């Protein structure tokens, strides 16, 4: 339960 | 301050 809403931003990297 | 560690799984989408 660290904090924020997920670990990072979005899901993946850049855009596939 | 939701929860976790950031806001998603990485940053962006897929992989670039």
């Amino acid at each position: 339960v660290g904090a924020x809403a997920x670990v990072x931003w979005x899901w993946x990297w850049x855009w596939x």
